[PDB]
């Protein structure tokens, strides 16, 4: 693979994708979740007392470049999952790019959801303003300052499970074989530490199910989470019923459904009919969209697996285009 290219592995039904990263000297390989919704880099360590037995754990004793740090960390995510531990410093190899002296966060405790998960930790790709510890430079920050990438960008391709899954992140560049047509530039609002964009409107067929609303591009989230009114308006278009827990039950037969189209900065981007179904359990299908108590939308995987995105932390901005297939 090229310099800065990190092949991804699709877990389950497009639930989440993870890439391998090498940490320490000589170093171990860890499967990390690439999350644009957060900005901390944490991993399971041999100091953890409730971590999954299947997770690969970082061992300070086995790295000659390990450097102790007297600070502790604690993080709580939206989905209720959590973890805490101590800070440390060591080298991180990202797709051949060797970040020296990256601040890493070793877990001493983690929620059961992580212990049972397929990954060994998270690689946060959000902005520096939301790192849990003040003064910590994110991996992207260091790739830039150490001259490991000439442009402050990363191209993201998330494959659909029905197409062999897969995925690919490219730091410092992007891959045009993954998308069709021209890229559309969309300004980013990073005031809250996330990759926030404005969606002009959403339509299903000839019906405008939503006018302009704000959202954030979150690879760390599976579903397309919309504000209450917007979700209800969308659900009515597909005749889906509210499950009461923030999800919808939708017909498993999407052959008759029309795509959910997002108008962003003048161009059209969609969530194909097949992406409208997230999971099928015993003949029952859960919709690819849900709802929460937020004034903004959380644009997760469902959308990203349909559109290639080039994240530019420098401007900041993003470039989007329909995936090729």
């Amino acid at each position: 693979a090229g310099v800065g290219t990190v092949p991804m592995t699709d877990y389950g039904n497009d639930i989440e994708y993870y890439g391998q990263v090498t940490i320490g000297t000589p170093g171990k390989k860890f499967n990390l979740d690439f999350d644009t919704g957060s900005s901390d880099l944490w991993i399971a360590s041999t100091l953890c007392t409730n971590c999954g037995s299947r997770q690969t754990k970082y061992d300070p004793n086995q790295s000659s470049t390990y450097q102790a740090d007297g600070r502790t960390w604690s993080i709580s995510y939206g989905d209720g999952s959590s973890a805490s531990g101590i800070l440390a410093k060591d080298n991180v190899n990202l797709g051949g790019l060797l970040i020296k002296g990256q601040t890493i966060e070793l877990a001493k405790r983690e929620a059961a959801s992580f212990a049972s998960g397929p990954n060994d930790g998270l690689l946060g790709l959000g902005f520096d303003t939301i790192t849990t510890v003040r003064g910590v430079k994110t991996p992207m920050d260091n790739l830039i300052s150490q001259g490991l990438i000439s442009r402050p960008i990363f191209g993201v391709y998330l494959g659909k499970a029905k197409n062999g899954g897969g995925g690919e992140y490219i730091f410092g560049g992007y891959d045009s074989t993954k998308f069709k047509g021209s890229l559309t530039t969309v300004p980013i609002d990073n005031s809250r530490g996330w990759w926030g964009i404005t969606v002009d409107r959403a339509t299903v067929g000839t019906s405008t199910v939503a006018s302009s609303f704000d959202g954030i591009l979150d690879t760390g989230t599976t579903l397309l989470i919309l504000p209450n009114n917007i979700a209800a308006s969308v659900a009515r278009a597909y005749g889906a019923s509210d499950n009461g827990d923030g999800t919808y039950t939708i017909s498993c037969d999407t052959s008759r459904f029309k795509p959910l189209v997002f108008s962003i900065n003048g161009a059209s981007f969609q969530v194909s009919p097949d992406s409208l179904v997230f999971e099928e359990f015993q003949g029952q299908c859960i919709a690819g969209f849900g709802y929460g108590n937020w004034d903004f939308a959380i644009i997760g995987d469902t959308f990203l697996k349909n559109n290639y995105v080039v994240f530019n932390q420098g401007v900041p901005e993003v470039q989007i285009a329909p995936v090729a297939e």
